[PDB]
């Protein structure tokens, strides 16, 4: 061993075993919490909370956390909050000064920036207590107990802590939070008295931040990135963000538009949010009408329903599709029935039929004489996240030549209103990639084009995220310590804008998901200079 | 595309594409492992392992890892290790030189610092193999096979690798590990011969660390943070840490005190540690006594037990509560019975009753003729984490007007001794927040006060942790490269101390968990200067 | 509160609230994707894709991503891709210039470097769509739909983004990807027409990278680490990497060699890759032959099979082992049977026996008259990851004194060919540590020796990984900004090499897994200097 030590044993070297331990600026942090001023004026009387931060001792601040006291939900229907309820109820956030807006973000973009922060996401409300679809039995029954959720309003001032902090520069800072209508953050059946709930519900907010009391602060200018959103017209595959002079990134995604529907869906998995969870919740809801053990032909189904007695061999053939169903402990007086067309969709009477019953291979279970119901054991099916994301209105579409919804009255009563504001793609999990081509143009010249989502793969790799978006990043320079790298305009050559064009993929004219309306969302991060001369001021880089 | 590359094309610029690649200090790392010296003197003859580090070539060190050789557990009872068994058996760790203690930590605080390190936590012993509750059948049977567990003793010397490393100078460094009783790290039934196990069990430790052999080390002074904790009096909502002169943080949490009990609990979920897992383990244990299938009235239950035959409609009414129990394949000669008061608690006769049977709404299952038992299918219940965290001693408490434990002898035999040293709150998962208010005072002046756990929300956000504590951090300055920012005393004004006052929520005099004793835990991180002049020396900042 | 802000209120201090915001090098990033040139000119017509990056505008590059287009798999057998299919089909990657190879890696080492990057791993092909063992029913049936996977080729140029980027000193850079045969990345039964699949399968690659267009680049030299591996002779417990002059790390692991077998295994868990998942998949496959309900003695099993009728008390004794099997709803004309020796191994008659039936304690379930099969409720067993990792060839081994595979013809038909190239250890999860002692020698001198895998514990702790390897790291100096610390050679003493010796564990008294052939793997990271005098050049540090 000693011979290797002697093999170890003159150049100028950097000390990697000691540090010169520099003394920082003298400061003292403090967690400050303020109650706001609530306003409900004009646009559908929307809720706006205003917080004024004016202190001679608060020199700088960062890490904004908005808390919300959710009330006790009493009643008789089925009710649950959407996952991350705290983020979903934020429509817009705006930080301002005497000189105007310093930074502002749309609710969905704040969520998108925090999507990879599991801690922040939990805090906003991701619990079985909140997200499970609870049931009221009596008019005085408690559906949900009161709860407090915490929303981390991630800002550019948190990146490098004290270094990136917002300096107040002897000015009043006003944080303004615009809320989404409570209908958005709630999942309910028709049975629930939403009318009374909507009237009585009030957002109860409190803004908290980390304040810094700094002795002899030496302020210098900085740069900030402001996200700017462009939502295209319904089913328009283009968006243009004008006046692009110094952008650090460009993000592209799609959103479904459910305005052509009642926002009612057959099932929701609640707290369990995996792709398998959405599917299982759906299959579970259909099974009660799909396999019926009755004496004799089942009653209470539309005349359009084709309920067939299962043969001795257990195989029911629905055209090309074969469904094997074998139920144990069936009474001698009863028979096993299969609903041959629970949900079906067709463009013409001679067209291809999209039938949900055809999506089942094998159904096995045991009948309970005690509870007079079937307890399914093993199911073989080809159901997917797209089926679970079909608004019930699209099965009943004018475009559908058949009845479409052949379920029982009971099943239809259990349908849920889902108005989740932050849905992407055409499914609840944004699994299906509906973009075949992406084309970005700086002016009239093609800046980037792709077929596969390589820009999404890079976005996920570079940010270590499981939920990325097709993103072009122009800045690979360290934040705060350097002026960000940007795509830079040439007004003379008319390179004032970024135009995005997509080429969507298609399904059969016979799949209800074909009729889901899409909107293209383009997000641009513009570079701004922060000056602290006469209070806090921001200037667009040009 | 070329017009955009021409749109890209004199200011002083920082090179972001090249680096000057500076030569570091000449060193050679080495993984060194040492066997210690075991001592069992004085306080209940507690186990203390001592490791002496001194090598003409070891210049500096970091990343301490304690290996523990767990023996083969042979015998007849039910036995399991606590999750993260390696951390749980550490009572205290102390690094010291000829000049005295350099750094020391209480076992629970070392665990708290490593709670967000999933890798370190797995290494300490978190598996099906160690943490499941295993069963012995013969006196020579193997309950547990031998295993090695690795405990990462996180120190302030690992933060910035070689830069933050502990320099040994020429002094002898002594690492001293104080071990908790084996009783603490084991979960067992009464059937297990713990008496023989306790006598025969010996901690078998080995300390490993990364040692650096540095040629011509140039040592400079440093700063280190030392955690200091104060445990309040049983049930007292106050604690004070005296002599606070330069603290970087203050943390507040509570701990249950189970000294007033036998430390016996009805159930443990083993390796599965989710809130649902604790609850499911509990429900599973109760169900065997809760719904009985017998010919006729069930036998072998206390006279105080009220077992009722389930009516034809399947609904059994226990006062206000309605329990629906429908079991399939019941023999013709037998009936279904419900235990109306399995577990009961009352402080007064003909007054409020905490009844565990009332916590069930629906119970379905099928009777097995082959194994003469019920295989429960679906259970609707309101059992919580608190219920699963009630010691069984409290159900039998002298406060209790009722017998309380109306379970079978068989059920009671399956109860488990749990002595896990690192339990927080009043439940096994520290879910229930028992602090309504927190008030911190620097001297006589209020430094901070809160109602909601905002300080915990910030602690979780700032440290990216799922298991935070109400913490006030005063240092937001980068570690190692800067002198930490601290709350600084003014002895003249009497600002020598930090006094914590909480306000506890209450469960109610008729809830068995009301009788769980609490302890306030206040943790203060004091700033210290490290000098390497005459061996390693530390000096408290004042 | 104000008295504490006055308690806050001259030394030179570092500004922690402002930054001088330095302007970076003027650049513009771009995501570039190129189609390659496919070659199959030996050794065994192995597929080699070549990508040439020659651009007057591309100054530097990093973040290489290989996309592969997987075709539609049509046919009749059972087929599934291996988890992380994208990484598994890479045999070798080589980046080179006019001056030769700059950096190259063996496919397994690229995977090992990316094993802790969950995002990259998902992208390469980890999904129920890709990894589930799918079934074809007709010769025209679609087993797998077409899919695209993305393989992140992690290089030393991504570490510090633009700073660590590969500069192209106006030279053509050629990326060369060598592909493993498609057999390696596929899991199939005998029924599948692999012959036609292998003929028709073609790798369809596309290389993507982040190019940087830099104005007035100021290039400086750098250092790079190149992984180099040596695979020992079959069952030889030693390996030696020659010409070691400046290594930053040394890694040691073993690989099973399944060449002495048909690469057929009884079960695979598909997408579900937990240790429990592998075990459950295995137990599920054995159960159909383990507990038989027939009239009367079961038929279609080898004469060597010992199938016993389960007694009234339900307990069947297989020597020391007791198996309790209780099946419900068994017809009056039928009996319950237990296969006493489903799989048995021995190298000597009337000596030790490894019997898989003996690894079961209890088996319960209910017979379905409807599907004429047993639905197993609860199983008590002692089956582990090793048992699921034993090739069927070892049961049929010449050394085996018994028949070995006493399963039904049906069971044997469901066996799967697994040729996963990146298997470590002797089990599918590399859980079992088969090294009792490790000894590393730099020349003739012992550099390091250990018994337990402390080097693996440190590797996992230091890199924050769940799947580490026994690794000695010599560099603890920050990458890019410093010349890496290395173990240095002394050619005179013959310290030119690193010689590793291992003592494999006996793996138990009579385990078939002891006859799985092992290959000791040693990986060395050699330090290379990157120079740009004329084009891009590398030089091995000596």
């Amino acid at each position: 061993n000693n011979t290797i030590i002697n093999s170890l044993i003159s150049i100028k070297r950097s000390n990697v075993f000691a540090v010169d331990s520099q003394i920082p600026t003298l400061y003292m942090p403090q967690y400050i919490s303020l109650s706001g001023v609530m306003t409900n004026d004009g646009p559908d009387n929307q809720a706006i909370a205003s917080f004024e931060i004016r202190d001679q001792y608060i020199t700088a601040l960062n890490h904004l956390v908005l808390s919300l006291e959710l009330p006790e939900v009493k009643g008789m229907g089925r009710f649950g909050y959407v996952p991350y309820v705290g983020y979903k109820c934020i429509n817009h956030v705006s930080i301002s000064s005497c000189n105007g807006v310093i930074w502002e973000i749309e609710g969905e973009e704040l969520y998108n920036n925090c999507i990879n922060n599991t801690i922040a996401l939990k805090h906003s409300g991701y619990s079985s207590e909140l997200n499970d679809i609870s049931i009221g039995l009596t008019p005085n029954d408690t559906i949900k107990e009161p709860s407090t959720v915490y929303v981390y309003i991630k800002t550019p001032f948190d990146v490098e802590d004290t270094f990136s902090s917002l300096k107040l520069s002897d000015s009043k800072i006003t944080v303004t939070v615009t809320f989404n209508p409570v209908s958005d953050i709630v999942i309910r059946d028709s049975s629930f008295d939403f009318e009374t709930f909507n009237k009585e519900f009030v957002y109860v907010p409190e803004l908290s931040f980390i304040g810094y009391m700094v002795k002899n602060v030496q302020i210098k200018p900085s740069f900030i990135e402001k996200p700017r959103r462009v939502i295209g017209q319904i089913n328009q595959p283009t968006a243009t963000v004008t006046e692009v002079h110094a952008a650090t990134s460009l993000s592209v995604y799609t959103k479904p538009y459910y305005g052509n529907t009642d926002n009612k869906f057959i099932s929701y998995p609640g707290y369990s949010q995996d792709e398998k969870d959405y599917i299982d919740a759906y299959v579970s809801r259909l099974l009660d009408d799909l396999v019926i053990v009755s004496d004799g032909p089942p009653t209470g189904y539309p005349e359009s329903a084709e309920i067939v007695e299962v043969p001795e061999d257990g195989i029911v053939s629905i055209q090309d599709a074969d469904v094997y169903v074998k139920i144990d402990n069936v009474p001698d007086n009863m028979s096993v029935y299969l609903h041959t067309n629970l949900l079906m969709f067709g463009t013409r009477k001679n067209s291809f039929i999209y039938n949900i019953s055809k999506k089942f291979s094998a159904i096995t279970g045991t009948y309970s004489d005690a509870t007079k119901r079937t307890i399914f054991a093993h199911i073989s099916h080809s159901i997917n996240i797209i089926d679970t994301s079909i608004p019930v209105s699209l099965w009943t579409s004018q475009r559908n030549v058949y009845n479409g919804d052949n379920r029982s009255a009971e099943s239809k009563a259990k349908d849920l209103f889902i108005n989740d504001p932050f849905i992407k793609g055409i499914d609840f999990k944004n699994k299906t990639d509906i973009i075949s081509r992406l084309e970005v143009r700086f002016g009239n010249d093609v800046l980037y084009s792709e077929n596969g989502p390589i820009s999404r793969i890079y976005n996920e790799l570079l940010t270590k995220s499981n939920n990325g978006t097709r993103t072009l990043t122009f800045n690979f320079t360290p934040k705060i310590f350097f002026r960000p790298t940007t795509i830079t305009a040439n007004v003379s050559r008319g390179k004032d804008k970024l135009s995005v064009r997509v080429v969507y993929s298609t399904m059969g004219v016979n799949h209800p998901i074909y009729y889901v309306q899409k909107q293209l969302v383009v997000v641009c991060n513009d570079l701004y200079k922060v000056s602290y001369d006469q209070g806090v001021s921001i200037t667009k880089i040009m």
